């Protein structure tokens, strides 16, 4: 109470803001035709690096900042339920940013939304302003971006099922420019979805395959991992969704073996490999963070690689060698 | 909220050749003729505004034909519209008639084609991007048969659109690049020019969209040298070149009015080439030489 | 009316910056000409310009500039936004002048403030802010000052507005053609004033960037061999580059992401005379790919 | 509307058949592509197709599939009709999957049941069910299963509906052109998918019939003499036949009454490469009469 | 108070030349075509009345094209209007279409262009005087492309104006003078004629505004002598000359119908020249000789 | 809202105060006999230097901290109006200090007023306390000093028109001791004046003249500039009122030329000089700040100097050389 040597109308700067977030139970109810879920999930931490215009942290705006739900990155918990249904319609959708940082911090954090599910980046701070659905604040403050929800059922689907403009509501994205190099705030999402048409459960595994020589890569299932380097010397996959996985990787080298590592944040808990001839196989129980890499290095004449990833817990350990 | 534009602009010159059922001037029912505000072929003017938005909805849409040709001209021009953006197009003059939305007249007379507007927002997008059935209101086309072989008339589009949801401006230039050697070519921005031939000997680009441009062509040659020429309805107004071994650069202010090619042909041992094109005017003249 | 389109939007003006122990009006830019409210002015309205290039007349219904801090809470000093109805009057030189402006707003750099300029009821022409009498074509002048603070980027200035545009016309050029000579001094410019010409020697060519953003530049000139010396004497990033230089003829194309008010320099020139700049606005994936 | 025609009708889908001690979804056909509800799909809508070939868009107002037993009252087992909104999702593999479908109907083979699929309010395109994104063009997917029964024809499945069609266009081809090579592997198809190509060897040519009915087929290919070996490896009747075969060039035309999902086989081939099928639908009095 | 005139009068003949996108007959979008009552180019009749007033406001404004040419003529004529009095004009036929106010037809047919009148009084003034954006409603223009090379049609202006505030009559003659040597030339009054060449050898003036005039040309020669000739659509009806050393005088009653020049050509060693022009009729014939 | 681990009665220190100042339109109205103006103008920035007892910034308390109005330093805008009148009477008069600085700053800023228009300085912090009209605060705070207004018309006049005690209401002044070396706050003045007796407009130029040998210097007009050094080698004038001027300087040296510069904050925009014999003349278009110097150096045997200063804008540039 009571602030020194001040006239009213003054605005007084504190040194830091604490906002307190508590756990939130989900609400289900059936609107006669639809099941309706309200819940709050954790999107991602929002970081910036110094002297960079850092868009979506590292990453950049791709196809798993697409709203559909069914999207492990945006809706970790909801994915499981949504797999049991054929189509969805968002009622309310809000992204909320809770500062991680004190008010001497400085810089800008901004949240944006665009209806073009596969809208490219805002290229710089000036472009970033042109969005219709934008929130720009100091990193030490709190804010929230409300996404306009339309009134049309679209299919619940992984981003590898025809035109993303048909299945996804839009795209979420953030930017941090100026400012320090740090983790600036939490990004939560509050939502209310209606799910329609119960069906037999969609699979929640990932199947990412490349050839070599044809140069195309094909993905089915959820985008847990992404393929970043082709090569015949190296194979690197990148974690898009933090968590523990049991990944199975099979490929065609010409003899030699492989050298696995986790560049970035992550640990390998249980390796097993068998590599020879023109066939190699590596199955592992990894825990990994967003934008970390699982690299298979020291390869020699490697074409044709396929990855199978499923969510597990650390204790689903590989036991042979 | 939304903005609403009402305007009339230039589509293309409608030509026919003798003894030939000739659709879309010989291009065939391409991707060029899909109705979408980011498509500079039908909307050279609108595209500047559409670049700033995400969605569109047409409220009114007409195409118009105004004769360049005189009253003793034989023949037929027809304007049509199919709701299916990737409709094949008609083969004979009898199939041409089955369209719901058609206008046939003598080539020396005016006619309008009124296309049915629906009530669904679709995405403003480059026509070779999303599912054409999802993003385009449909395709527009024309046919000219029973002689002669001339540039028959001008075609205008007249519309009223609502544009929704502002976004950062989609690029209003073209960046078309090819190697040579990998046979792949990537286009960025509006499809003003296409790349037609890429040999070590010659380099030609076809102008799809009529108007005045500033172009920057840069390529990897060896010894190089080059010779600019506009094949057809075109004109170089201001020219600049610099050509040595390894790399050469051409900068020009040109005006194209039909599918005219511009050719860089004196080339010896060339590979990578890139085109930059942007809608300009004649007083944006190159002046260095 | 129904040749009348009406736009409501919020876009990016500029970054408000200060230098330590200086007044610094408009980031030190100076010539209060590219701060005239016409729109059309790609400095104030970088998003509206693509639309207004297609029209002859404009009327603002509401117009408001907004300052959002980039700087932290312990920062000292003061930023100020002002507006004069006379787009031709010179800026404020001292703080005493700044305070007499009828439409002024000042707050400490870590806080948010805004300025609402008053709109009248007259249609004016969308034109160059150099294409005739300022008082006939511009609603007025905008500007900012930052004093007694540190030397840094203090905040972003946005503009929010609702305009009516009238009378569709063929598009004004959305690119820049900037020509110079040598042998003369004449410096004719055509199109938007994205870049300006600081000096054209025979040793060096310097273009200063009046408008933040990503571009694709084509610069062409007459020297006597040499050339290759490109650099950004400000905050920017030559994201893609192509050069070719021989005798009395050389050419440079590049995909720079210039910003605030940076700089473009061609250093190793030797015996240069004629020169010309071609600027268009692009993203980065419009990247040059030949070398 | 008045480019809008509205049709109400009941036509023949297919015969529902089972094999003893098997699951047997869609008679064992497999590729859940020719069971997409577009209409246009000559499997589901063999009567509507002649109309819908003249239009660009469709909207279903009511749609219902009906099972009428062909089998007697002591027959054991169970038939099941299902519908998924996602025309692209794979079929049910086990009975457990079958049961989770929201729109499902199961009854013993000697009884009558029916399934009412729910119609929405959106216009979609009449197209190939291979001419682009399934979810954009198809209302959904239909399918059936017959388990724990005998191995026989259990019943007829009819579809009853009321559609609006919109936008008259020039007619989509009501015939089939199916080409193959040798020397290659490319197998381009054009028109309705009446027949499919199982194998093109050099010894044998086998076309499987996806659509029950009476046809007039023209098959043409390149061998090195031989040819004459026509047969129906299913339920059907070559009602009329004409053959001619010499060197690298032979040709077969015939008025088959193929059905359920029968087969067409050219056996005695020798050194065959290119081949092409031409299918049109006809009666039987369209009988070939030259030999 | 105010007066209100409704009238129709002659603007200019609209011509095209073959294989050429030809605007405003070749003059280019000049100062001539600014819409203002004191501008004898668009308002040869109104100008007599406007001379007596200070301000004007158009209530109605249309331009009209009536074909001089027959039905087998190919081509295009377009009438346009831009609100910006100093609009550059269109470069190609595609930019031409972007105007809000345009009319394109076959050259053998009638067409009208209705220009939007606003509600602001502006000053009646000579068009090269005040800021063109302040004093002119806008510019009118025309283009003719796709052949042939003829005088295609007549152009009329039809309007209704309110004129405000009477003033002493602005001069209804021209006084164009040049020296020679100083390169400066001063015009006074209506811009009927322009001075095109001023050498010691020859002296030509171009008639901008169609009609019949009486002209008085006087110049400083040395020994002099002179030869009158009208280059193009023109005619001398009545001629008088007196030419000695030091100074000579020409008085003529002429009729001009397009941009025709009249040439005084036999000159030897000439400098200062002045032209006096006034709208007359044929029976105002010169009779002394 | 809500402060951590606190009992009521606590006083909580923020880290900085933002006060927001907006533009203020002037109000005119006639009290039957007088015109009455209410407005807010910018006096000066208030700075202190470290380890100094800094009184009136550099300067020191002279005759242009005198209240009269008619005083360019105290009333930039009002001067123009006041020139059209013969006498004035202040109704309300308040000086307001708005902090420029955060609350870790420390030191003291003080505002004082004294009726003796030509009261000398407070000599030290102890003397500064003895004023009756004083406000002492921390530099990070806001405050205002209300000047007692009497009820007597006095003449509107520049400080060079007889006894300053007759024409000026009093003297304003400030002090900053202890504390850092920085610009601490803005000083605004809010006022309501009555102006009486319309007359033909008083001149608003400056005429400052010195001789040499007589040693006296005489000023007419406004105190924009002041003469600081006599000399025969140098002439330095000092800006008392920030702004752009067209200054004309004429003097008697013995041949030689002159070397102009602006020591302190300021730039010269357009010079012209002609210097010879026993006469020299320099006219310039300068922009200058408070307490900067316009020096004419490299002089040689210089007696007798006169300055003419008028306010201009930068574009009134001298065009000859
Ligand atoms: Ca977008
Ligand atoms: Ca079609
Ligand atoms: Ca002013
Ligand atoms: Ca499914
Ligand atoms: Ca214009
Ligand atoms: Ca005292
Ligand atoms: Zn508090």
């Amino acid at each position: 109470i009571a602030h020194p040597q001040a006239f009213p109308g003054a605005i007084a700067a504190p040194i830091s803001y604490a906002y307190a977030v508590k756990g939130r139970k989900p609400r289900f109810q059936t609107a006669k035709g639809s099941v309706r879920i309200t819940h709050r999930e954790y999107v991602s931490v929002l970081s910036g690096t110094n002297g960079e215009f850092l868009r979506n942290n590292g990453t950049g705006p791709n196809n798993d900042f697409s709203i559909n739900p069914l999207n492990p990155f945006l809706f970790p918990w909801l994915v499981n339920i949504a797999a049991n249904f054929d189509q969805y319609k968002f009622n309310s959708l809000r992204f909320e940013y809770v500062p991680l940082v004190n008010t001497t911090t400085n810089g800008r954090v901004a949240l944006y939304f665009d209806k073009d599910s596969e809208d490219p980046g805002p290229d710089d701070r000036a472009a970033l302003a042109n969005y219709a659905h934008l929130s720009e604040i100091s990193p030490w403050a709190i804010t929230k971006l409300t996404v306009p929800t339309d009134n049309v059922k679209r299919f619940i689907s992984d981003t590898s099922s025809g035109d993303p403009k048909l299945i996804n509501l839009g795209q979420f994205g953030w930017v941090a420019y100026s400012g320090p190099t740090a983790e600036l705030g939490d990004i939560f999402v509050e939502y209310t979805v209606d799910l329609f048409e119960a069906q037999p459960t969609s699979p929640l595994l990932e199947s990412l395959f490349r050839e070599s020589a044809s140069s195309v890569q094909t993905r089915m299932g959820l985008p847990y991992f992404s393929l970043e380097v082709a090569s015949a010397t190296d194979l690197v996959w990148q974690a898009r969704v933090p968590g523990t996985y049991v990944v199975t990787i099979i490929f065609n080298s010409t003899v030699g073996g492989l050298t696995p590592s986790i560049s970035g944040g992550g640990t390998i808990n249980s390796s097993f490999s068998v590599s020879t001839a023109g066939s190699s196989a590596y199955v592992a129980n990894i825990t990994i963070r967003v934008n970390a890499n699982l690299s298979l290095s020291g390869l020699t004449g490697a074409t044709n690689a396929q990855l199978f990833a499923v969510r597990a817990i650390t204790e689903n350990a590989v036991q042979v060698v």
